[PDB]
């Protein structure tokens, strides 16, 4: 559902399987080599899954969230 937006590492993360997030609301942070970057909630709704972990490796559309309103 989420995904991350730019080549980084998911310096944290704010969602949880069963959390709930509203469009706007933080779920992640990127550092990018030396660069920060806030992760809002691209849509709201109840988490699914995430897809990644605080300090995993990310880029430009990698996962990041699965959400259960968007995988009915
Ligand atoms: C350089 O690679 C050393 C670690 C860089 C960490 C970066 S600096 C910008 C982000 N903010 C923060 O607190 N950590 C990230």
């Amino acid at each position: 559902t989420v995904s991350i937006q730019m080549a980084g590492n998911l310096w944290k993360v704010h969602v949880k399987a069963g959390d709930q997030i509203e469009k706007g609301q933080e779920v992640a942070i990127l550092e990018s080599m030396k660069m920060e970057i806030p992760i809002v909630a691209d849509r709201s709704g109840i988490v699914k899954e995430v897809k990644k972990k605080e300090g995993d490796f990310v880029n430009e559309g990698d996962v990041l969230l699965e959400l259960s309103n968007s995988t009915q």
